[PDB]
């Protein structure tokens, strides 16, 4: 990344082995889950194109997924130059030029230019432009083996309600939809078939008390709910 | 390393034994493989010849790989040397000697010289030249440490297409083939070495199918393969 | 050690406790071996003759071999006076005093003198001369050892032509072998026990070829699922 | 501990956890090997009398040995007090009062009076004088802890001599014998207690035969490369 | 925490998560013990009341002995109020307000106010005073919970004299008895509670024998005299 | 040769093969140390403990008398 410095000018640093290891733990295991997009955000806060390609490349796992991302963003890269002047500004390495799509994604730019673009004030946001293409590329792999349907979000009869929530957000962030279809279906079927003790205390409290008493309810559910609560 | 390479005054920093112990750990976990090479690059952004000689000599094991790499960087230096004339040194303070191919590899040069050439503005880049040479020798081990080969890889008779096409892509990463060859390879060769059950669906899927549309063929058939995976 | 060596603005700081914990168990557990040598070089950046002398006193394993290492160091430290006698150049330029063999081995020099030598620009480089002498004695000490079971690494008749070859260089890496002895051990161990088809290919190549060539052979010779790929 | 300063007088910094960790490991693993003296002193660089005291309160086992060591310090602080008479009447205004034995022990004296003594002219080594009390006490604990006498160290008939030499030099570390006596032990107990065949060679080589020559005794016995083979 | 040395302005440093973690992890291994204390001193270097509070507040285990410890802090806070007149404003014109029991415990005062008394001439060590109250707290904890004591303990059937002396001293640290009592226990009761055969030979080392003379004697009688050791 | 073997055809095979190569003199000495000595019979290696590195050839060719074999086929006709 680019990292602010105490006494002077901003410094470029290479992405650390801890950071590529922390990322490797995430992506190879969360690949088909919507969960990866904000981890990606957080572990790419200062990131240059070169940092971004380094983060793509150091993954071992899901190599054909990894290509479907690389191919996806080169289409964005081609797309960009359709409306935006090609080779505008200075021809030569080491000057302030206006980046093409394949400059954005660090394919045709050298790192020195990237450093110039990201040290400018306000910064020239090449890596932010590229991260949005990688999020869109990430949406496509997340979709590929994920479920999508509103009737396919599962709800067991004795669960203490939380497991349904924890499935809900990792289902409906795969594909965009209507807020009203997400709300109305919550009400007519999903919550209406949930744990009948849970519904009782919760919808007696209503939209007028905090979820605490509902969440303090439904103790002792199988083996895992019998597990210690005071430790 | 020499740090702060593309930003004003660059300066030297020592390679840490934990950075070295962590390098060797990738090598323990992935053997000699493609996926090593970017971890090598990430830890090689600022590297002097001496950092590079410190990186190969700390490996210890895999000594047939080390010996092959070692002749390839020597064969590369020899070639620099018979192509670019190098004569007798400075006779006065404030003067700089020419690199040899041996100097660039850190055979005959001392670190202080390496610092002078690579901290000059603009630098005389001995670390670049050699790190590339080392990468050539790393790729060349990949050929002689390859699991299977692109023609030999194939789909088991009840094997999911999804498992197959990932390991196929792992396989094509070790392959050094051109891009037009890589294009055919990921289309025809892939479909051909498919099993008879998926091959049909794959022939029906036909010309001009994208990787998005590859990865979604043979879904939802059930049976063996599906234990942890939602249909 | 000095902190900020080669970086100006230098301070002397005390030796780190995790560097000492890593040191004592490395010399204890693994012995005077080829891996010690490049780690000792990486481990001991910025160290003074007090720090390196503090580090030879803290080594608690291999005592007898250490007394031949101490004799060896006391020999170079003596010989340096025989090789480079103090101030036999011009008295006029410069103003430090020229160090004896035993101001380098930290035996007569005070820590202020060593600080001044290593805080000059360019410096008088006491630490690194000391680190060479210890490396040189690490090589003499290594040669005091020879692995049993060099000659028991015999090529497995149906196995690929890799790990036995690998092991044979590894066992013989500090054994100092001759061209004809290396070719003879190659035939004896490797060629004469390998696979029938391979043995014909290897006798046809001859045991005197470089490693990229020996590695190339025997791969894709065999028929359907018999092509001898690395396991 | 004590830390260096580039303008004006020295300053003190917080004690490190990992220093106490390094010290507790080298105390614990072998329960007080002669490894404690170079190691304690490696971690007692710049260590005030209150830091040396913190190092003594780190040892949680061995509370006999630890109080024996405190009563040893108690006799040493006395030794100091007897050697030097206590100032009668008022101390002269200005610079530090001379240190009394328990003040050196860090019990009756504060941190800042230690800073005072070390910045003073001449320097008063309050850290270094108390540190010698500890190390004498640590050798008392190692002497108590030692398994056998250097005059009873001896080996079975087919054990290597070279392994005995090493057992000898491990043995020597805790032994404060005069050097003539130690040279005499080197050339008598090793030479006398070597196996019949090493007696045959050490006679042939003679009285002036080296320690390297001692370790290379019983060499040449086997077949090539430590293996006999029939033609 | 606070550091004053080599800073240009006197403000707070934020507490490390690995500080708190390392403190909790110390309590895991040892419990409230003598053992936590030297690791508490290092992990509470520069500690202000607020930091001290945070370090108390994350302990989740041992919660009766937390209640005894806090009670004991409150108690020396009550003591201090009736100790000397606390000045509610400045003690003299040009000097800070005095700290009473709620100011030392961190309840009425704010972090910069606490930085004030540590950075002030003269300094008032509010956080060390509270650490002492913490040290007194812990000293009551180990004594209520102490499983046996000095006039009930005796040397075992097969217990070495040394490990008896060690096990007495460990008891006698936890036992918070009056000092002339403890001085009678280390002189007379220690001798009296040994093995009886043992006790007769400590009768035989002449009047008032020293701990080193005692430690170097008592041989053959009671528990094991020989100890196997790793060199 | 095997380790207990009487230390005569091996010495013919060594010298004849040396005479075949026509090896350089210095290399013959390194070959002797490398090969001849490290293959020698036990009693022949007692001479290299008794004499150390300064070992003469006549001593070694006068060793190994307690085993059989043909010797040098010395006779008086």
């Amino acid at each position: 990344p680019i990292v602010q410095n105490l006494q002077g000018q901003m410094v470029h640093q290479a992405i650390s082995p801890r950071t590529l290891n922390a990322w490797v733990k995430v992506v190879e295991e969360k690949a088909f889950s919507p969960e990866v997009i904000p981890m990606f955000s957080a572990l790419s806060e200062g990131a240059t194109p070169q940092d971004l390609n380094t983060m793509l490349n150091t993954v071992g796992g899901h190599q054909a997924a990894m290509q479907m991302l690389k191919e996806t963003i080169n289409e964005e890269a081609a797309e960009w130059d359709r409306l935006h002047p090609v080779h505008a500004g200075p021809i030569e390495p080491g000057q302030m030029r206006e980046p093409r799509g394949s400059d954005i994604a660090g394919t045709t730019s050298t790192l020195q230019e990237q450093i110039g673009w990201m040290t400018h004030n306000p910064p020239i946001p090449v890596g932010e432009i590229y991260k949005r293409w990688i999020i869109l590329g990430l949406n496509k792999i997340v979709r590929m083996y994920s479920p999508t349907s509103i009737l396919d979000i599962r709800q067991g009869p004795k669960e203490p309600f939380r497991d349904y929530v924890d499935r809900f957000y990792k289902t409906l962030r795969a594909e965009q939809a209507s807020q009203e279809v997400k709300n109305w279906m919550t009400e007519t079927l999903l919550v209406q078939n949930a744990n009948p003790d849970c519904k009782t205390i919760l919808k007696a409290l209503g939209p007028a008390a905090t979820l605490e008493e509902m969440m303090t309810a439904c103790q002792g559910v199988g083996g895992p709910g019998h597990k210690a609560r005071v430790l």
